Formats: structure tokens, C-alpha cells, sequence
């Protein structure tokens, strides 16, 4: 199996003791999908230059947080801050 | 770092050991990205039962191969094959 593949794991692994821990098997609900985000990607929120954009995607998980979800809307998130952050994950 | 950090930024990483070697510095075209994908996710690939879900990205790709894409289009594409793979990343 691949680097990528690996990293892919990696994060699947830590999405998926979030859905379990929370509940459901392959979905978390957005009110945890905002702790996980502030908690893991804490660093990488710290280095967002435009807060408008957290603001926005956690005011939009507040907003319902009771919706399911899956890894596929978790990435997507995962990466609309990873770009905001110009890609530096660091402490 | 976190875990989950650490993952997206070896990600990163990966991503830019491609982008790096032609045209444009943080995108490329697809054409290249149908390359990352059949070496990066090689066995998630050989993973997918639907054997459409990647020929049609990969169409999708052919037919435009000369358009740049960044890491976002990138991963979220690399999101569908993992969730068509039900997350299968070992030969
Ligand atoms: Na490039």
C-alpha cells in the first residue's frame, strides 16, 4: 500500500473513533463534527489568516448540529480550511 | 502537530511532489492527476467493486486533460474513490 494511501488511512481511522465514540458507525453528527475540527485541526485553524471562513463553516455546524455525516462531507471541510491555511498545518 | 495534521500535511506533501514538475507550481493538469491517481490510490482503486466510479472520472479527466486543478479538486476526487472503495487501502 501506497504513502498516500496510508496518510488516507490515517485520517479515515481518527474520522471513524469520532462516529463511533459519538454513535453512529460512518457518520458523526456536525456538533461533533466541530469539536473534532476545533480539537485536531486546532493548529491548523490558528494559522487561517480569514477567520470569516471557520466562522462561517462553524456557524454553519452549529446551525444543525445534529445532521449525520460522513467522511466525504468531513474531508471536504477538512480541505476548504486546509486551503484557507495555505496549506500549514504547524504549531 | 496532531495526528490528523500530520496526515494532511504528508498529503500536502505528496501532492505537491506532483505539482511541482510542470506548468504551474500548486495545481496541475488532469492529465497528471490521472497519473497521481493510478499510482497514489493504485489498490484503493483495484478496491472498487463499480468499476464506473473511476472510469468516468477518468474519462472526465481525459476530456479535459489540459485543466488545472489544485489540492482541493484533487482530494475530493480522491474522496470518491476511497467511499467507492469502502475505504480499502491494502492490496
Ligand atoms: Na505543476
Amino acid at each position: 500500500s501506497t504513502k498516500l494511501e496510508e496518510h488516507l488511512e490515517g485520517i479515515v481511522n481518527i474520522f471513524h473513533q469520532y462516529s463511533v465514540r459519538k454513535g453512529h458507525f460512518d457518520t458523526l453528527s456536525k456538533g461533533e463534527l466541530k469539536q473534532l475540527l476545533t480539537k485536531e485541526l486546532a493548529n491548523t485553524i490558528k494559522n487561517i489568516k480569514d477567520k470569516a471562513v471557520i466562522d462561517e463553516i462553524f456557524q454553519g455546524l452549529d446551525a444543525n448540529q445534529d445532521e449525520q455525516v460522513d467522511f466525504q462531507e468531513f474531508i471536504s471541510l477538512v480541505a476548504i480550511a486546509l486551503k484557507a491555511a495555505h496549506y500549514h498545518t504547524h504549531k
